[PDB]
């Protein structure tokens, strides 16, 4: 068992290799015990993946979604 003690982060791993056009659904999770993490559901895979906030299109997404 990989120990974490606490729950820590809902999203542990990030796909990062997720493009805007392959995203069915976007949810932004705010985890105080970790950092920010975005959840996207894949259109082709149909699964939800956790996205890394360092993605450029994500940065674009942030300024759009949080400001407007």
């Amino acid at each position: 068992k990989p120990v974490s003690l606490s729950y820590r982060c809902p999203c542990r791993f990030f796909e990062s290799h997720v493009a805007r056009a392959n995203v069915k659904h976007l949810k932004i999770l705010n985890t105080p015990n970790c950092a920010l993490q975005i959840v996207a559901r894949l259109k082709n895979n149909n699964r939800q993946v956790c996205i890394d906030p360092k993605l450029k299109w994500i940065q674009e997404y942030l300024e759009k979604a949080l400001n407007k």
